[PDB]
């Protein structure tokens, strides 16, 4: 198996923030986004204000210190780095989309659902039904649920 976190507290700390949203919203997401995962696993998430966190929620554009610059609007949407020190597990999404709380421009909430399991160091899925299948889609946030796929998958991990 790829790297996992090695405790199952995990802390986590947002960057900064899109102004697509309100500041609120995006707390809202990113934290619903976590409690999907840890709904299903032993896991237990942190969110801290200030200094050392396992994972950095980042909002940047085109070639923003990583390796892995993004490409403006449309394309590569977000990308996440696998369990780690340093960079590793962080979630940076792609300023140049639009993002929001709704089936308009870019989910957050999806996204990072997505985002979060890379963090958590899963793959991507050959399942379609599955968070982690490679494209993104809109389906309604209010009946959202993980797939089977997704769920063997965290619990392959941890657990
Ligand atoms: N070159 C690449 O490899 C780019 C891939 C790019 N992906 C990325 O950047 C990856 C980020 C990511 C991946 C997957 C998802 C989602 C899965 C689900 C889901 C929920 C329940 C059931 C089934 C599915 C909801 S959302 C969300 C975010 C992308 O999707 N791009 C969009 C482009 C959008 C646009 O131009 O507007 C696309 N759909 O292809
Ligand atoms: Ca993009
Ligand atoms: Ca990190
Ligand atoms: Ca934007
Ligand atoms: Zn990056
Ligand atoms: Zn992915």
């Amino acid at each position: 198996m790829g790297p996992v976190w090695r405790k199952h507290y995990i802390t986590y700390r947002i960057n900064n923030y899109t102004p697509d949203m309100n500041r609120e919203d995006v707390d809202y997401a990113i934290r619903k986004a976590f409690q999907v995962w840890s709904n299903v696993t032993p896991l237990k998430f942190s969110k801290i204000n200030t200094g050392m966190a396992d994972i950095l929620v980042v909002f940047a554009r085109g070639a923003h210190g990583d390796d892995h610059a993004f490409d403006g609007k449309g394309g590569i949407l977000a990308h996440a780095f696998g369990p780690g020190s340093g960079i590793g597990g962080d979630a940076h999404f792609d300023e140049d989309e639009f993002w929001t709380t709704h089936s308009g421009g870019t989910n957050l909430f999806l996204t990072a659902v997505h985002e979060i399991g890379h963090s958590l160091g899963l793959g991507h899925s050959s399942d379609p039904k599955a968070v982690m299948f490679p494209t993104y889609k809109y389906v309604d946030i209010n009946t959202f649920r993980l797939s089977a796929d997704d769920i063997r998958g965290i619990q392959s991990l941890y657990g």
